[PDB]
């Protein structure tokens, strides 16, 4: 049944687990499942069996859960440890190198000597230390010949004897992947200094001052900094190898007793948290050290929705993790089917410089890119805040129509700055009553949630006017792709070819985008939110679609902040706000690459084509696929290298005061671990 089985590796953790079971039965007997202690040889065995349905949860170093993006290996973190207090959750711990004072060895002075590691596959002592000094070919068996003799538990000593030399166990129990090996984890590997088995022991900072001989023995051992210098252990925040995340409680991503383990740990921290009572301590292990949980933790917090082992660990960690054991194409992320077909025809003509990838919602693309499943893509101003808060940086800006006064433009666009676009709220001129002083109760149409056009702006102001994030309260009946299907926010929405697209955050919806946002107003809603004069792009014969046949721009009238209504042609005078124009985002590494590749491609398929000969990239068959149907080119960011300097102070501050109402799971998965 839903009875959670906990993975244990020693006898002391089994005695602690039995006490966790018994004690939890008393506090949480109804509205809570029991616990059972299933033993296994090691944590890596625990990860494996949780995938096999033999166990349910264990608290490990996510680096170990890095062998889980394959078949029979899929697992995701559901709870996250923290240190400090409850007001200030610290979800990280520094990886530092320890050594006696006198040997005087520096960062570079780590060449083939006597070193002790927490274990094989551990980020605390295997992955981070090895990334500090990246070898030629980056291999794990390569560090076995580089170092003369070291103590790396879990390693198979049958093939690599010099890798289990400083490990003092007992025949079959030596170099073990559990407590059976005296030198194991951050506690056992630190003993190589106390005892003097190795000159250096790569360990976490929390095990240093906890397993410290005397409160002042913080002077007998020093740290090796990245600055090839030394420094007292007392200053680990400015002399650390790398700062890795906390241990997490793992379980099967799909059907793994998630809600059961969430409820168990919620009460277990209510009654047995950080010495609230007295009897049984969840985080204060008796016999062994770090039993069931890291002795140093103060609690556990539930990780957000859309956060996998790749989001948790970070692209930084994993770029280095993919070269240890295991381009010229720019994998573009396409949102939807229509956007994926405009991308594959674009992949054909590039000869081979631009590849593709497809996700369902914009935020999923940003997640794809962060990882390395996609490389870049164009993002709206709202999603660029999320993409920015998530580690992605701008490459080029999607420059729109320039101030009309000249015949035409040329190589003049590549560096032509642009004041983005004016978001405008449009309403039918037919109704002689709809005003900004009375939008409540009226039906509205939204581009999509999270967009500058139909969300952050119109709804950022509405909130500075009411004070509640319940917008289905304000506009009775509306269509904002991405909202909750059961709420009024997805009432006027049409949909796609089949169900499930009812209110999908992609072009597979009849009222999605500015084109759809206008269609909606034409037939269902009373108000609408879109960008820079896009109404002329769909009226008076501009759009082929049936809904835009006998539509004249006189049928439509803009609405201004004050209350009055002005012509849709004059949006410079009547608008909601000026927002930063769209931008291409990617990682710090694929930054210059994509830009160089993008310049080359618009040079071939930019606005310098003819009719249908070349390929239109700044022109989509439908509406705004990959790039808005009104972009001139892609301009240099210039000084604006960050999202902060790109979006600007005004808009960025608008996203902070609106952040409360933003229910972006992505933004909160990225913002989970504070630093």
């Amino acid at each position: 049944e839903k009875t959670i089985r906990w993975c244990v590796v020693s006898d002391h953790e089994a005695t602690k687990c039995s006490s966790f079971r018994d004690n939890m039965k008393k506090v949480l007997p109804a509205g809570g499942p029991a616990v059972t202690c299933v033993r296994k040889m090691s944590h890596p065995e625990c990860i494996r069996d949780i995938s096999a349905n033999k166990v349910d949860a264990v608290t490990v170093d996510g680096a170990l859960v890095a062998e889980a993006d394959l078949p029979h290996h899929s697992l995701k973190p559901i709870m996250a440890e923290y240190y400090g207090s409850k007001d200030d959750p610290k979800t990280h711990y520094y990886v530092v190198a320890m050594a006696k004072k006198g040997t005087g060895f520096q960062l570079n002075q780590l060449r083939g000597k006597k070193s002790c590691h927490t274990g094989l596959g551990w980020s605390a002592g295997w992955y981070v230390p090895l990334s500090t000094l990246l070898p030629s070919g980056s291999r794990e068996t390569a560090a076995a010949t580089f170092f003369s003799s070291s103590c790396v538990p879990c390693a198979d000593g049958k093939m690599f004897p010099s890798l289990c030399q400083l490990c003092a166990g007992k025949g079959t129990d030596k170099c073990a992947c559990s407590s059976r090996e005296p030198y194991f984890g951050s506690w056992g590997a630190l003993k190589c200094l106390q005892d003097g088995t190795a000159d250096v022991s790569f360990v976490k900072h929390l095990t240093v001052f906890e397993a410290m001989p005397t409160k002042a023995d913080r002077d007998q051992y020093e740290l090796l900094c990245m600055d090839n210098t030394r420094r007292p252990v007392e200053e680990y925040e400015q002399c650390y190898l790398a700062r890795v995340p906390s241990h997490v409680v793992v379980a099967r991503s799909v059907d793994g007793k998630e809600d059961s383990i969430q409820e168990l740990l919620r009460v277990a921290q209510e009654h047995f948290g950080k010495d609230k009572s007295s009897p049984f301590q969840l985080f204060g292990s008796p016999h062994g050290e770090d039993l069931l949980f890291t002795d140093a933790a103060h609690g556990l917090l539930r990780v957000p929705r859309k956060i996998d082992i790749s989001l948790y660990l970070g692209y930084e960690f994993l770029s280095a993790f993919r070269n240890l054991k295991r381009s010229q194409r720019v994998k573009w992320c396409a949102v939807g089917q229509q956007e994926r077909t405009k991308c594959d025809q674009w992949s054909a003509v590039s000869g081979g410089a631009l590849a593709c990838a497809t996700e369902e919602t914009p935020e999923d693309c940003i997640a794809a890119t962060m990882k390395g499943e996609a490389d870049a893509m164009s993002l709206d101003g709202g999603f660029a805040y999320v993409a920015g808060h998530c580690g992605l940086v701008p490459v080029l800006a999607e420059n729109y129509l320039s101030t009309h006064s000249s015949g035409r433009l040329g190589s003049k666009c590549v560096n032509a700055p642009l004041e983005g676009y004016y978001v405008v709220a449009v309403v039918k001129k037919s109704d002689v009553g709809i005003t900004w002083k009375s939008l409540q109760g009226k039906k509205s149409c939204h581009t999509a949630v999270g967009t500058s056009e139909g969300w952050n702006v119109p709804m950022g102001l509405i909130y500075d006017q009411t004070g509640s994030c319940k917008f289905d309260a304000f506009f009775s009946r509306s269509c904002a792709p991405g909202s909750d299907p059961d709420s009024p926010l997805c009432a006027l929405c049409v949909g796609g070819n089949n169900p499930a697209h009812m209110c999908a955050a992609n072009n597979a919806e009849g009222y999605h985008g500015s084109s759809g946002a206008l269609r909606c107003l034409v037939e269902k809603g009373d108000v609408a939110f879109m960008k820079h004069p896009t109404v002329l792009q769909n009226t008076d014969g501009k759009n082929p679609e049936p809904w835009a046949k006998g539509l004249k721009h006189e049928d439509f009238e803009l609405l201004c902040l004050d209350g009055t209504r002005k012509p849709v042609t004059e949006a410079q005078s009547c608008h909601l706000a000026r927002v930063p124009n769209r931008a291409v985002f990617s990682r710090k590494d694929k930054a210059d690459f994509v830009r160089r590749i993008l310049f080359n491609q618009q040079e071939l398929f930019g606005r310098n084509g003819f009719e249908y000969m070349m390929f239109q990239m700044f022109e989509s068959s439908a509406k705004d696929l990959l790039f808005s149907d009104d972009t001139e080119c892609l301009s240099n960011l210039q000084d604006k290298t960050t999202y902060k300097t790109y979006l600007g102070p005004q808009y960025l501050t608008l996203m902070d005061n609106f952040r409360q109402c933003l229910s972006s799971e992505l933004l909160d998965a990225c913002t989970f671990h504070k630093y």
